[PDB]
């Protein structure tokens, strides 16, 4: 739920080292894929694959896990004022 908090929750969520951007519309190919869009933003899981290849990489895309080739992503920089953070308490 709500891409855009997500987005800005994945500079909390996640670190800065590991604070990726979708270059382009990503189309998912297979079922570890997931649809992204050029405007979201991912935060790199894992550096790895359960196969062999540093090409496909883990990322979060705030909604579930998929597998994409860092070619589609980018390296973010939230250096310069682009940081954002948020909560949300408990209710019955």
């Amino acid at each position: 739920g709500s891409s855009g908090s997500s987005g800005a929750s994945l500079l909390a969520r996640y670190p800065p080292e590991k604070l990726f951007q979708a270059e382009r519309n990503f189309n998912a190919a297979q079922d570890l894929d997931v649809s992204l869009l050029e405007g979201d933003l991912v935060g790199v899981i894992k550096k790895k694959d359960p196969m062999g290849s540093q090409n496909r990489w883990l990322i979060d895309n705030g909604v579930t896990k998929g597998f994409v080739y860092s070619s589609f992503l980018k390296p973010y920089n939230p250096r310069r004022s682009h940081s954002d953070a948020s909560s949300g308490p408990s209710s019955g």
